[PDB]
């Protein structure tokens, strides 16, 4: 097993966030079983971390940085860390006119079911109550690919957004504001076909 990666960590909380919201990524396990592993986090808080399996080899990872500053996210597999363990995140002060919570995005690109290969995959992104902030949106399929969503802001605060899957597989998008990610979010989509 020296030519495969067993272990994929991906997401927001890997590289930014904000005191007092959530910061959050995804953990894919190919090889070993997903509570096999190991999280630590070094920083100027006792963050609180947290795996949550979703039952399908992956699981929502999310911890609590009450402290602004620069943390350290370890992924453990067999008392190792993964390929980019650690992951250095660094926290910024909550904004008092930033509002992730209220972000809201929707689609039959963004469903569990009914995505089908080659086809356009749309959904749509509403800031309008979100304050200012940064739109960022990550996304891998099962097999660890990068997916290239198109975003396209119609300016009034509101995002049309659309992929092409390429395969039957497992589509996964986080989308974050300010840094940090959206209620719903990570949307796992089967593109079944
Ligand atoms: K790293």
């Amino acid at each position: 097993q020296a030519g495969v990666q067993k272990v994929r960590a991906w997401g927001p909380g890997l590289e930014t966030g904000q005191v007092g919201k959530s910061a959050d990524f995804v953990v894919e396990a190919i090889g070993t079983e997903v509570g096999t592993l190991g999280f630590s986090i070094e920083g100027p808080s006792q963050a609180k971390i947290e795996c949550d399996d979703k039952g399908d080899g992956s699981c929502d990872v999310r911890y609590w940085p009450t402290e602004p500053g620069e943390y350290a996210v370890h992924v453990i597999c067999d008392d190792e860390d993964i390929r980019d363990s650690p992951f250095i995140a660094h926290i910024l002060p909550a904004p008092p006119d930033c509002f992730p919570d209220k972000v809201k995005a929707f689609g039959p690109g963004l469903e569990p079911t009914g995505c089908i290969v080659d086809k356009p995959a749309e959904f749509t992104i509403d800031a309008r109550a979100a304050g200012k902030g940064d739109l960022k949106l990550y996304a891998q399929d099962a097999d660890g690919c990068p997916i290239d969503i198109k975003v396209i802001p119609n300016g009034d605060g509101t995002f049309r957004c659309s992929y092409v899957p390429t395969k039957p597989i497992k589509h996964t998008i986080i989308i974050s504001w300010g840094g940090v990610n959206v209620p719903k979010s990570p949307f796992r989509v089967n593109v079944g076909e």
